[PDB]
């Protein structure tokens, strides 16, 4: 009658939890070449990534630069919310304006502007050339950085420096092939697009074609703009933040909390799905059980993020005594979510690319990275040089002494983070590991990799 | 209804994998003396070894020297394939020419050849004496290194130095006992063999008898030549390589891949078995499951090599998340292979002789060694002396400064490998361990050892 | 002809520098008992301390709290200047107001005031009771915290709560003995002081007598107020800062630079001595040679602070290659300063009380401590409790998640400094060491300790 | 700074520049870090362990980044020394004096 581990209740100890180190993928019959494997996967019910990876909504991981780089690499970034609403919406706008098929709201100047003014506008938006318009709205010319590079007098009006009309232009609805033929024939980089009355309504640049050729895996919407996500909390300020982000053009909203099996989080997810569901996907926060994942599915979530204290000696486990090993949590959440076609995002506890392969084999569709991306060039923080090495730091007015020791050392030298280099190299290594796993298991797609089998190993199998 | 480790599929976690540290051999009723134990075992279905050990096809382990030493010790070597086809075939020929019951293609010279010419021939074939024939093709004498030793003029022709005919010779078909009798009567080391017309058709030396008596366990063919194996890959270049290696007289081909559960590998095995299966044994590459071994058996393999990420922190486990604990993999492969009489080769994860005993008890017929043999004298690499110790290294023109620091230290100092000394001592240690295991389990032969029982131990059993 | 260390110039290597670890104090004939030794010493030419110690002008060492504690312990504190002029002057005002023989400008209230107003004033100035005047300035009562403790309506006016006139008062010029007798007789803690016409001009508390009894070594001026110093730089901002500090009641100004052998520093010292020298002492910043100290003495400094890269592996030595071993630097500076009666302050490189004794024996009058005081209770920073221990930290709005890991650990967990406890215990240990040194050397006074001899020790004397 | 003060006119650097971006070698990414290495045909196996690691993983030098940052740090140190010794030029720095320190002066 007694349970062998104590007491009379057999459900007191509900189950045995497996982490990544407990299992390995078994080799299987394979006709799959790792170079030819297909790593595309569903992020949500409506969004498919070329690379099944997403950067974490942490203030040391994802801002505009990280989101742009992740989207170009074939994945996506989720902007963190440890900042005011206006700045987060500005970062969303920055990501969405990085590239496009046609700039539908080009930054224009006036002929009465000075060279300093247009220079400052360009630096504000990180652009090189502006069309110029009059006090009515007729296009009177275009000014580019080759014009200002060869004009010294910064007080000259744009009308003196600009290239005056008529300009090489095209009308609305010009195909990309025709617009590119025009850009090539006239040996220019920019092309205004005007309506039937000559009013400027768009801009096509050759740099967008170059970027499209250079980043063929880019995660883009129908208009050719990079996809991006953003995190929100729960509450009324969270609702205002979410509405502002939706106005800024966000594609994915993540209701991002530590414990999503809570009525408030479910109500927030349902409200967001009702209000802006037809435009934006809503992802529901971190769960670790079948019941919580089912509750999020019931609430209308377009994806389910898994992981609650997944690290071995993480703070949740030590301080609160709460956790769930990640393999078992993913298996339970997938058992809840797969019948309804809802993807599962594995969040937390990944140290190596083998862990990514295991997490996807357990049933997840994507993986959230986090600390693997903390010290890359695209992550927030400043680059410093200390003791012959590079580091990333998260760093005076009254220290006017020129010979003081604080002048002899860089700022931020305390608690610096090791520098990792460009994001692309890290992503490429992770994808090489995943492709090796797919080749070993004979999985041509991620959906086939989700059917792979494990072997459970003893502690002796971890001894070096 | 839920599986205790998560989800609803009871086969998602297929099994629990045991490694070598997970088990121990149980003592049993024994009348077996370790010295009288019989360690012979089947390498393939047609080849039986005196010592059940084979050296890995790694470029830091097995070349001609290692293959010769392994065959003499009672095992065999498998030549690595990380080199041009011509060099691998030359290494096969070097192994096959080391010793024989009768040299069937003696290196002959001509009376017109200078001493430097025949000396160069001796250095090329690493021999000591050459018969001499004229331009017609008739044997006119023999020149040995004793004749060349007492000569001060290096420009002399062979006709002025050679021992002239008639020689101490014999006809075709003369038995070894009679040839040894003749070599004993006339106190000479070499004996030419002529046909019914006095045409040279063989050469019997006494060094062959010395070698036979000195290495009584040598793995040899019907002609008294050492056995050797070689590895090939998959593809057209692999097919050309395999044909060239067969022409050089190789005895075993190993189709050597990381993942043999693959249609290309199975096709290669079938093609090789059709083309050269009457002469050469074909061994199929690394598997780790029962179905893979069954596929190799059905493809016609003469032996099956087992092991896919068998080490604890191996790169395959870390990077791809793929592996299989070796004891369980051997048990599954033997379950597939034993009914058809196909021997199983255990390849990887072996650290001590006790592991060799465990692997053979799990059902394997031989073990492939690898890193245990890497630092030995016969292994490839150069011996250097650094900091009072010996090392093996895998190592100028424009550094002509006589007093430079690079002159003060040996080439190859960085990334060096510890020196282990002669291979015979290492093999003797391993065989002593195996014989002790056989004594403890009461196994008079390897086939009886394959029936021995295990005890599974806990983590407390691995704490020093 | 050549110098033994190379070259032809015997002054190229000017001297051999001794540090604290190179020397020990020799025992001498002694009738001194450590408990009866006199540790008083000159800080400047006009200020004498009971304990020859001063806290450093570092933003992790000295603010108002540390300055008060150091003055009460018998030494003095120098406020750091890494903060706006107004805040530094406010800290000077806080230190000066902490205790006095008589509050010459008491914080008065009006009968119309609410209890919130007087409570805000009390919490602002950290006091207990306020006299009251009418809109003309006539004394009509006093309100203390025992009155407000028993009033529950927070919104009441003062006239309802104040003890009405006539109060227990005394006239200007009242002796401290008379005021103590009055307070003792009438069983009260506060005593207004009025002129002949009854206008309020002072307040005497019994807490001042209690503090005078509790801290008998306190460093005070003629008014019974604690002494305090403050650091200034060089420049026009520095001049305005110095003038503001002199207004606030500073007692010592310390021109605080890394390298004082500079024309601007000397001119700043001269200007300060011309302007405010009749009231305030001016101390000249850090020097390391005899010539620099002589320059500071010529410029008019009241004390000379010594030390330029005195630590062994300090940043100045590693980065600039510049430094001076502290014992030799003190000997040279004393050689410059002693003929003119200018005290020397030893600043930096002190690790133990033995080092303090050595610095005073080399000829310094006081020591500046710094890192020894950094983690004490009175130093700036917030006390936190991490992992069963106490630490001091120099450490959200948008992070509203109640269960996130950040809520589980204290803020400032990174870069925390060990908690040292109360400052008095540290000072007591250091003074005990110094008194033991005086007993060993037979020094009844610090001036006698300055005549003690050293023995130089070799490397073997530092090997544990 | 010490070498110039002893009378040298320039300094030759060497190991301080071996790991920089402009130095010879190949940039590789190992275990979450960047390294420089001074590094196949017959290894056609697509799933072998050699395909899972970068070539040249052994004998690698750490990566230091741009050369300009290293030169700027060194020049900042030199300028601080020139400020301490009152040397407006390198020729004046060559006239600066030394103090000899003992073994205790190098003891942490
Ligand atoms: N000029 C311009 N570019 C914009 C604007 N908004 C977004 N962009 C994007 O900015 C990117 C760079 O544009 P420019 O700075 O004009 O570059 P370019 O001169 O066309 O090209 P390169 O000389 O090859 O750099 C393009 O991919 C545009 O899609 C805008 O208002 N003006
Ligand atoms: N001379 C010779 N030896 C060959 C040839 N092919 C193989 N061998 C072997 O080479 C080995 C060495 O033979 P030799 O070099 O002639 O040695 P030896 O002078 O007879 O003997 P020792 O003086 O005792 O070393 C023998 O075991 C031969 O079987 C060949 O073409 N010529
Ligand atoms: N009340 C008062 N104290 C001042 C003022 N300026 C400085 N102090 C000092 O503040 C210290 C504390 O005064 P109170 O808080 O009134 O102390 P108390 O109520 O007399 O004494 P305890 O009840 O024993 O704490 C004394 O040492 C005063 O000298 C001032 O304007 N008003
Ligand atoms: N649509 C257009 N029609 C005609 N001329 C144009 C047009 N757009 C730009 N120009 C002119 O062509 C020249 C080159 O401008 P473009 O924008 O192609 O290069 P840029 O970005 O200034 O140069 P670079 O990329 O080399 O720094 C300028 O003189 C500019 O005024
Ligand atoms: N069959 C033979 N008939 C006649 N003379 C022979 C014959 N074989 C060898 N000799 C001669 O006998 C001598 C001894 O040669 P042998 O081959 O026995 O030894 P070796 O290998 O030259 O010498 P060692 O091994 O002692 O250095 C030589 O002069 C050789 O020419
Ligand atoms: N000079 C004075 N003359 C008359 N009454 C006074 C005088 N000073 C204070 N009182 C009154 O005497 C009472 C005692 O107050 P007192 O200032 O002595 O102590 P307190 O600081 O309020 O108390 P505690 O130290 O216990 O917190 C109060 O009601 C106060 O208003
Ligand atoms: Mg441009
Ligand atoms: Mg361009
Ligand atoms: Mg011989
Ligand atoms: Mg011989
Ligand atoms: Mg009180
Ligand atoms: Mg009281």
């Amino acid at each position: 009658v007694p349970v062998p581990t104590g007491g009379d209740d057999p459900t007191k100890v509900a189950m045995l939890g497996l982490t990544f180190d407990d299992v390995l993928l078994l080799p299987a019959a394979s006709d799959v070449v790792p170079a030819t494997a297909d790593t595309s996967s569903q992020l949500t019910k409506r969004i498919r990534l070329r690379v099944p990876l997403v950067s974490s909504a942490m203030d040391t991981v994802t801002e505009s630069r990280m989101a742009i780089a992740m989207a170009r690499a074939g994945g996506m970034g989720v902007l963190h919310r440890n900042l005011p609403v206006a700045e987060q919406a500005g970062q969303v706008e920055t990501v969405k304006r990085s590239e496009a098929g046609m700039v539908t709201d080009p930054v224009t100047c006036s002929p009465d502007n000075t060279l300093a003014e247009v220079d400052a506008m360009c630096a504000r938006f990180r652009i090189s050339g502006l069309p110029v318009v009059d006090d009515t709205g007729e296009l009177v010319g275009i000014i580019t950085n080759r014009d200002m590079r060869f004009e010294v007098d910064q007080s000259k009006p744009v009308s003196e420096v600009m290239t005056k009309a008529p300009l090489i232009t095209a009308k609305e609805g010009v195909s990309a092939e025709a617009a590119l033929g025009l850009l090539r024939r006239h040996k220019i980089e920019k092309l205004p697009i005007v309506d039937g009355h000559g009013k400027l309504t768009g801009l096509i640049t050759v740099k967008d074609f170059v970027k499209t050729e250079q980043f063929p895996l880019s995660t883009k919407d129908s208009d050719g703009r990079l996809l991006v996500g953003a995190a929100v909390g729960v509450g009324d300020d969270a609702w205002t933040r979410a509405m502002t982000l939706v106005d800024a053009g966000v594609d994915v909203l993540i209701v991002d909390t530590a414990h999503a099996h809570n009525r408030g989080v479910l109500d927030m997810v349902s409200r967001l799905k009702q209000a802006v569901g037809e435009r934006v996907d809503v992802v529901g926060g971190n769960v670790a059980t079948r019941a919580a994942a089912a509750a999020l599915v019931e609430a209308g979530a377009d994806a389910v993020k898994v992981g609650v204290g997944p690290g071995s000696i993480c703070t949740t486990r030590v301080v609160a005594g709460v956790g769930a090993p990640q393999i078992t949590a993913i298996l339970e959440a997938v058992a809840a979510c797969k019948p309804y076609g809802v993807p599962v995002i594995a969040d937390g506890g990944l140290q190596y690319s083998g862990d990514i392969a295991k997490a996807l084999a357990a049933g997840a569709s994507t993986a959230m990275l986090g600390s693997l991306l903390a010290g890359t060039a695209e992550s927030p923080g400043e680059l410093i040089f200390v003791n012959g090495k590079q580091f990333k730091s998260y760093r005076r007015y009254f220290q006017d002494d020129v010979l003081s020791e604080d002048k002899l050392v860089p700022e931020g030298i305390e608690g610096r983070v090791p520098f990792r280099g460009p994001l692309g190299t890290v992503i490429h290594q992770l994808t090489g590991g995943l492709r090796a796993a797919m080749g070993y298991t004979g999985s041509a797609t991620i959906e086939q990799l989700q059917q792979a089998q494990f072997v459970q190993i003893t502690a002796a199998g971890l001894k070096e």
